[PDB]
């Protein structure tokens, strides 16, 4: 990812990806992106959480 709103685009279609409950926890929401094969897209950006400020 060039820029965080990358990240933040990617971040946002996982969720979709994974259904992730409105009521869910940003924490939580993470966990099920790891859950994810394309986790790896994210964790290649070193500053993969402070990429979802707009998230946290």
């Amino acid at each position: 990812w060039n820029t965080k709103e990358e990240a933040k685009q990617a971040f946002k279609e996982l969720l979709k990806e994974k259904r992730v409950p409105s009521n869910a926890s940003w924490e939580q929401a993470m966990k099920m992106i790891i859950n994810d094969p394309r986790y790896s897209a994210l964790a290649k950006l070193s500053e993969k959480k402070q990429a979802f400020n707009a998230y946290k």
